[PDB]
């Protein structure tokens, strides 16, 4: 059995986006895939059970990052959102509330409910940040999240581990 996964990985420009697809995708191990699947996502492929494989695009919103706004072929048949911001730049935290209602206005899961959505505070190895852990709870509750974590892409603190509960939690909700 395979379980597809289309994940939307959404922020404002210099926030890590590119820099977590490159290192969470596949790409660093094989990219003979690309010439027959394309380049509008990347994709990640893990074992799941002896019969099952879980199968993930992740899709960067890349060129239209600026516009804090998703385009339908973009956000269409997604399974969750990865929304980050950089913990260093206050003006990407306040964007990722507009993330978060750009993505709930456009999307649902079939059943009608709310995709899951990951707050991902970046960044995390730089110093001083622009916003308080505390202040990061509050608004990822007052938003809607299903949570947050801080991250480093650059570390690699944090990232498999919050993927892997974001893909345990698609896997729930499929
Ligand atoms: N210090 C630090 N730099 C990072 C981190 N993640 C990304 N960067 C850097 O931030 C810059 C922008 O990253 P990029 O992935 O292009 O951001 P995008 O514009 O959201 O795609 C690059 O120089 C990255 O190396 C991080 O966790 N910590
Ligand atoms: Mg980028």
């Amino acid at each position: 059995r395979d379980h597809l996964f289309k994940v939307l990985v959404v922020g404002d420009a210099a926030v890590g986006k590119t820099s977590l697809v490159q290192r969470y995708s596949q790409d660093s191990f094989s990219k003979h895939y690309k010439s027959t699947v394309g380049v509008d996502f990347a994709l990640k492929v893990l074992q799941w059970s002896d019969y099952e494989i879980v199968r993930l695009q992740l899709w960067d919103i890349a060129g239209l990052e600026r516009f804090t706004s998703m385009t339908r072929l973009y956000y269409r048949d997604a399974s969750a959102a990865v929304i980050m911001f950089d913990v260093t730049n206050a003006t990407t935290f306040s964007n990722s509330q507009r993330w978060k209602q750009d993505l709930d206005s456009k999307l649902t899961l079939p059943n009608g409910e709310p995709v899951p959505a990951l707050l991902l505070a970046n960044k995390s190895d730089l110093s001083p940040w622009a916003v308080s852990r505390d202040q990061i709870d509050r608004f990822s509750k007052e938003n809607g999240f299903t949570g947050w974590t801080e991250t480093s892409v650059k570390e690699n603190k944090n990232i498999n581990e919050a993927m892997r509960v974001l893909i345990e939690k698609m896997m729930r909700n499929s």
